């Protein structure tokens, strides 16, 4: 039951969605050379299970296909990448472990971004990724397991803000086309 919707720099891009059919797609085919973040979800997180379908194309971008939110104290932000371009956030970041989850391990890792844009304006927050290792673009993602593994390392694991699945893309070109069921 959708209630919000995800648009940060979207006119980078084609931005289309319908709140109603749960539905939303991106093009940035001519390429982006800055952050978006666009997609649809709830104005509360949860560790409700997520099921979503998409036709993601990115190769050659560096881009993700996430389930993306934010917990407000202690702040963080947070992402479960499903599939991704050409950048793995944790290569360059502190490794927390593995976790297995609907089908797939997913490497987890953390980095702290200090006077960066968030929720609060501009501040130092943590981020937590799980980045699954055999990269699909449908599913059921089971947001308990992640948020559970990254308990453990001072994941606050309530007091959420946002949570949407998304497309996010910093340079290269492609597209995306999800359906949240």
């Amino acid at each position: 039951g959708i209630n919000y919707v995800q648009n940060y720099n979207g006119n980078l891009g084609d931005f289309t969605y319908d709140e109603s059919a749960g539905t939303f797609s991106m093009y940035w085919e001519d390429g982006v050379s800055s952050d978006f973040v666009v997609g649809l979800g709830w104005t509360t997180g949860s560790s409700n299970a997520i099921t979503y379908s998409a036709e993601y194309s990115a190769s050659g971008s560096a881009s993700y296909l996430a389930v993306y939110g934010w917990v407000n104290y202690p702040q963080a932000e947070y992402y479960i990448v499903e599939d991704y371009g050409d950048y793995n956030p944790c290569s360059s970041a502190t490794s927390l472990g593995t976790v297995y989850s609907d089908g797939s391990t997913y490497q987890v890792c953390t980095d702290t971004r200090t006077n960066e844009p968030s929720i609060t304006g501009t501040s130092t927050f943590t981020q937590y990724f799980s980045v699954r290792e055999s990269t699909r673009t449908s599913g059921t993602v089971t947001v308990a397991n992640h948020f559970n593994f990254w308990a453990h390392h001072g994941f606050g694991n309530s007091d959420f803000n946002y949570q949407v699945v998304a497309v996010e893309a910093w340079s290269g070109a492609g597209s995306a086309s999800v359906t949240i069921s």
